[PDB]
């Protein structure tokens, strides 16, 4: 599908966040495309088709809320949906409001610049288009450029090599080989327990182990969704006003204030209902080392106690960081898995990875044989994209340049320097640390808001201020560092990519304290925006 030279705006992405966008957009009377470099919609539920990939947040709140049709229409079928269901939720979503009609694919963005003479921005494509937009619109996404391990010999491995995010459309079949993966984050987690049900070996390559906690998926109850439905737009304003984006409960003690007994008695009870809101069990969590520390013991004892061998359960034992710092896992039967006979965990923190082979891995003690190879080694995350594009502000800035140090915005959403440039739910913002159906839906309503009061008062020039812009950054840096997240590497401190500057990247504050200072901003014409 060709793209139009001249548009209002022009949106990269088409998943969650750019679909939105575009259907906004239109409602706003506004010209609008979109630009996707997949062959069809969907993002990450579009790319990351490995066996097992589930979202981690219950399908009743990872889902769009814009739409009361939507909300009625659909209907989920488990507590935990499944890639291939969220896929055919996009799809239905993208069928229901004509969207590809504003989408062309196969299509990937290479560079745009800033033109201060019409105050516009030219876009340019690996086809050759070259497209005009007034505003530009990066829906690029968080998690969506796949990171390599850093380790020689990869071009050499004779056998099938994949990675998690660009798994193969046509499911592949692993029966009777000797299998690795390389990663036990969210991805690896996932993807071994189906792989263990076919090879005839599999090895598990863990440096450090990541914190998981049962799911305990569960069929949803028609009877339950037939009543939510009839309440569901309440449900969704009760979610938008916390600082997750979901009902989890927010404990209102002090995990140090507990006594042992009532600790491991509330703790046990999250442990067996499932999912992710252990995390917020005791206020203090995520803020004390030692109300840390109560929680993870706590969790590094239901591990020890999950498999058998207890020299394997050790070494399955996350240490070295807070609970919580790295993002928290949903596990289904993957502990279980170790239990196996033909699952072995290699612990690359005691014998680290030398080197991919023709045959497979060489750690510091051997050599392992493997007919495939599998990474879930995560993502360039947040800036990944953006970096990948040649975007250049005013007085030719590179975006990648200015953001060499780490990302640098006001609220998020726009970058000094870079007029009529906004970003959806990545850094600056609390994008990850949300649901991300809610930080995506705010901040592309926030900014096709913002676009249409641009048009409605007949300017065309916004611009964040450079002081507010570091005041911002300033403001994100002193409220994580009241938190133990800096603490530790992860993806949100961009530790995952070699050379990456350690920062931690997102809002903590919450997204409900996020969205009021964003209304605010609005309300006041766009405090720290200058409008021409
Ligand atoms: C496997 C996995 C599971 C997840 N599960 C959850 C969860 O349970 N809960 C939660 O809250 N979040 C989870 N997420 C986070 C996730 O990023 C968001 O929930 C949301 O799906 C992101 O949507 P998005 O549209 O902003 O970005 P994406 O879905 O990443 O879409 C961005 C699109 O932009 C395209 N693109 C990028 N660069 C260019 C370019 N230069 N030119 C053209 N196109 C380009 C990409 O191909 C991609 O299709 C998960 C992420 C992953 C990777
Ligand atoms: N259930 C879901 O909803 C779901 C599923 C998948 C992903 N996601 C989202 O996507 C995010 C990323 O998850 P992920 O599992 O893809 O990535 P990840 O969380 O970044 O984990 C990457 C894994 O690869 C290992 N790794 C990276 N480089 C390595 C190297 N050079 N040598 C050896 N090991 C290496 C890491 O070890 P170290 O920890 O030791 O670096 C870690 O085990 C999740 O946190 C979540 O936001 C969600």
């Amino acid at each position: 599908r060709q793209p139009p030279e001249e548009v209002d705006v022009l949106v990269v992405g088409a998943g969650f966040s750019g679909l939105y966008a575009l259907y906004r957009l239109r409602e706003l009377g506004r010209s609008v495309h979109v630009i996707e470099t997949a062959g069809d919609v969907g993002g990450v539920w579009y790319w990351n088709r490995y066996p097992g990939a589930r979202d981690d947040i219950e399908s009743i709140e990872y889902c769009y809320s814009f739409s009361e049709e939507v909300l009625q229409e659909w209907n989920w079928t488990e507590r935990y949906a499944s890639q291939p269901e969220i896929l055919r939720y996009i799809n239905f979503v993208a069928d229901k409001f004509d969207l590809r009609s504003g989408i062309t694919f196969h299509t990937t963005v290479t560079a745009a610049a800033f033109d201060e003479a019409t105050n516009t921005w030219t876009v340019d494509t690996n086809h050759g288009d070259r497209i005009r937009a007034r505003y530009l619109i990066m829906a690029s996404g968080q998690l969506s450029v796949p990171q390599l391990p850093n380790f020689p010999g990869l071009k050499d491995f004779a056998g099938n090599l994949y990675h998690t995010g660009n798994w193969p459309h046509e499911p592949v079949d692993f029966s009777g080989q000797r299998v690795g993966v390389i990663g036990t984050g969210s991805s690896g987690i996932q993807v071994s327990p189906q792989i263990a049900k076919q090879a005839a070996e599999l090895f598990v390559f863990q440096r450090t182990p990541h914190f998981a906690v049962p799911a305990r998926n569960a069929p949803l109850d028609p009877e339950f969704l037939a009543d939510l439905k009839k309440r569901y737009a309440e449900f969704r304003e009760e979610s938008r006003n916390t600082p997750g984006g979901t009902h989890r409960y927010q404990g209102p003690k002090s995990a140090l204030e507990v006594s042992d007994e009532e600790l491991v008695e509330t703790l046990e009870r999250y442990w067996q209902e499932g999912g992710p809101d252990i995390l917020a069990a005791y206020r203090d969590i995520l803020r004390d080392r030692d109300a840390n520390e109560r929680v993870a013991e706590f969790i590094r004892n239901k591990i020890r106690n999950t498999v058998r061998d207890p020299e394997v359960a050790e070494r399955l034992v996350p240490k070295g960081y807070p609970f919580g710092t790295k993002r928290l896992i949903l596990e289904i039967d993957y502990y279980e898995m170790f239990n196996r006979d033909n699952v072995h965990l290699v612990d690359t923190l005691s014998a680290p990875i030398e080197t991919i082979t023709p045959r497979g891995v060489r750690t510091s003690e051997r050599e392992y044989e493997l007919d495939s190879l599998v990474l879930a080694t995560g993502f360039d995350a947040l800036t990944g994209a953006l970096f990948k594009i040649d975007i250049r502000g005013v007085g030719n800035v590179a975006l990648k340049e200015k953001w060499a140090a780490g990302p640098r915005t006001y609220l998020g959403l726009s970058t000094a320097g870079f007029p009529n440039l906004f970003f959806i739910a990545g850094p600056g913002s609390p994008s990850a640390l949300s649901n991300m159906l809610v930080s995506i839906e705010q901040h592309v309503e926030w900014v096709t808001d913002h676009i249409a009061y641009m048009f409605k008062n007949g300017l065309t020039r916004s611009e964040a201020v450079l002081e507010k812009e570091d005041e911002w950054v300033e403001h994100v840096n002193e409220i994580a560092d009241e938190t133990l997240y800096p603490m530790t590497a992860s993806w949100y401190t961009g530790a995952n990519v070699p050379g990456k500057p350690r920062v931690f990247m997102l809002y903590v504050g919450g997204f409900h304290r996020y969205r009021q200072i964003c209304d605010e901003v609005a309300a006041k014409g766009y405090e720290g925006f200058v409008l021409t």
